[PDB]
């Protein structure tokens, strides 16, 4: 048992500094998701996680919290559950996005980055295990979670951005990682919509070309500083390629144009005549016997 009303249950996985549990409500009978930190460790962070979490609350997309306290060796969170990530749904979709499919989860991440942002935090960690689609009504609500690597881009009381600097803990996944990280460089707004953009790419071609290289985010950094926009982008939408060239020649303290972006894939999606009956790719599998 936890907290009051929560029950505890199986690992289902781990998050940036901490592993997560199946929890169930004993009072509403609902399920949830338990993030714990045993309490010892030398550099805690969960503590500095769900204070984020809260700041978050009362956003689209921002899972709700049901209780965040501390229990025997360990302190603890509760969400309410969530639905699979999308690097789940990519798999069972075979590793393969359609181009509407694509388009409809633009639209979200970049309103979802846009809201962090206007919180005053930059996520850092942008990857497809970092967004979940919700459950039931909100099945096709697209949230974000793992705050364990975000950290404020701006005074809260002046809107003063932080310095130009040099910080070269690289600090995320190195696929999905902005080129500013990989050099060192202390990251901005426009790195989580960067990161985005090669997710993008990631679900548009079933796979990036820096992917099956300390010495593999070297690789990484050379072939993503080696890859073109135009050779990773051929074939698919010039909007992609807009998208990403946008976001690397962003000036570090400037505030991006969130709009403009998300009206690019939006004009797009009206221009490929897609129904925008909210439908993914993995709503249209088929079933049968082996
Ligand atoms: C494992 C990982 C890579 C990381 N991770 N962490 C969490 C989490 C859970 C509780 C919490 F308090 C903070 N984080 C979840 C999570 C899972 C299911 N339903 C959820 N609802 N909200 C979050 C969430 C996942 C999922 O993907």
């Amino acid at each position: 048992r936890v907290g009051n009303r929560y029950r505890l249950g199986r690992k289902i996985g781990s998050g940036s500094f901490g592993d997560i549990y199946l929890g169930t409500d004993i009072a509403a009978g609902e399920e949830v998701a338990i993030k714990l930190e045993c309490v010892k460790t030398k550099h805690p962070q969960l503590h500095i996680e769900s204070k984020i979490y809260k700041m978050m609350q009362g956003g689209v997309g921002i899972p709700t919290i049901r209780w965040c306290g501390a229990e025997g060796d360990y302190n603890v969170m509760v969400m309410e559950l969530l639905g699979p990530s999308l690097e789940d749904l990519f798999n069972f979709c075979s590793r393969k996005f359609s181009l509407k499919t694509v388009l409809l989860l633009a639209d979200q991440m970049i309103s979802r980055i846009e809201y962090i942002h206007s919180k005053n935090f930059i996520h850092r960690d942008v990857k497809p295990d970092n967004f979940l689609m919700g459950l039931g009504k909100k099945g096709n609500l697209v949230y974000i979670i793992d705050f364990g690597l975000a950290k404020k881009y701006r005074d809260a009381r002046t809107h003063q951005h932080i310095p130009y600097r040099e910080n070269k803990n690289l600090t995320g996944t190195a696929r999905y990682a902005s080129i500013n990280t990989h050099l060192g460089i202390e990251q901005s707004r426009r790195d989580d919509l960067e990161s985005l953009g090669y997710v993008l790419m990631y679900f548009n071609l079933g796979s990036l070309p820096w992917q099956g290289l300390r010495q593999k985010y070297e690789r990484i950094s050379e072939k993503k500083m080696s890859t073109p926009i135009e050779v990773l982008c051929k074939g698919y939408p010039s909007e992609f390629a807009t998208y990403l060239n946008f976001c690397r020649s962003l000036r570090f303290d400037d505030k991006p144009d969130y709009s403009y972006l998300r009206q690019l894939f939006r004009n797009l999606f009206h221009r490929q005549g897609f129904s925008y009956d909210y439908v993914f790719d993995w709503n249209m599998l088929k079933f049968g016997a082996s």
